[PDB]
């Protein structure tokens, strides 16, 4: 049984006996390549005090599937859209929270629209600079590389 | 400035001016393979209601440094002992929070040791069940299987 502490817009706080769990709503998150480079964001996080270097990402919305939220926020934050597979899906840290992210690829970008930086970056140059301290990932960032260096050189 | 709503065990549930904030102790987690096999671990995650394939991990205490932390987990987890390297760190869901996780390989295992399950599994293959839906992955699982197929083939 969960005992709900708190109900907000972006989470709810609950006890399950002893434990302590955040409920969230499932998020997606799109690695795209374009000559070399992947598509990275940026923006403040004050969670973090910091912008880590992330990829396109959001929450699904009421309505939505992955898919059709993946191809939204690609819009929303790059103004770009793409043909998009399904990759993989991961919690984001099942030991709290129950925030589930949908990977998606997206190929053949095309602008469709001309807060969120948009940073196009080599992989292994985003790696090495975080590397060497100059930058922080996400999870979402860090997939993208990786799963970059595994499947897409 | 954070209002505190919440000040928990494993984390604490905030607000800075519109955003919802919970704040929670670091993480690290140990990539390690062999004979081909990566050593992974399920356990009932309650926030998830099913035990996800992740790698050992867990938080940081009092006194510890990452590596340190990597070494305990390893061997509270899986009764092992390895040559641990650092290799990189993300922010599990920096939207929402400041979890950071810091991630380590072992080389050389050895029992130091004769709940939590032990899972040696090849990472093709914990890929491909995923694929087919009958596994789910935490961040720090498909961090080791994403790892392993990009630099230890
Ligand atoms: N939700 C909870 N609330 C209260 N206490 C808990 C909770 N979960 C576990 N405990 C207690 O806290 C102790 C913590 O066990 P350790 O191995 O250091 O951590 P980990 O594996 O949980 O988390 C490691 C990362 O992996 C996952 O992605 C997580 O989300 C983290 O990001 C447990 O024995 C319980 O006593
Ligand atoms: N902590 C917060 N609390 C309140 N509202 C917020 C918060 N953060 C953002 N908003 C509002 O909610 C809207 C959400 O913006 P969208 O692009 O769909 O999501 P994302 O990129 O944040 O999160 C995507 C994933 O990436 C990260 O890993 C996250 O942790 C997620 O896992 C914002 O415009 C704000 O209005
Ligand atoms: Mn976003
Ligand atoms: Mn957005
Ligand atoms: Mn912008
Ligand atoms: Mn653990
Ligand atoms: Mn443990
Ligand atoms: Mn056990």
């Amino acid at each position: 049984e969960r005992t709900y502490l708190y109900r907000g817009r972006i989470l709810n706080l609950a006890l399950e006996g002893r434990y302590e769990i955040v409920e969230h709503k499932p998020a997606v998150a799109v690695i795209a390549l374009r000559e070399g480079r992947m598509l990275f964001v940026r923006q403040m996080r004050p969670a973090v005090g910091l912008a880590p270097l992330e990829i396109p990402a959001g929450l699904i919305e009421p309505g939505e599937d992955p898919l059709e939220a993946a191809r939204r926020e690609l819009a929303e934050e790059t103004g770009l859209s793409g043909d998009l597979t399904y990759l993989f899906s991961y919690f984001v840290s099942p030991g709290f929270t129950d925030e589930k992210t949908h990977v998606f690829l997206a190929e053949n970008l095309k602008e469709v629209e001309a807060a969120i930086e948009v940073v196009w970056m080599r992989p292994e140059e985003a790696l090495e600079r975080h590397q060497r301290g100059e930058v922080e990932f996400s999870a979402t960032g860090l997939v993208g590389v990786l799963y970059y260096h595994a499947f897409l050189r």
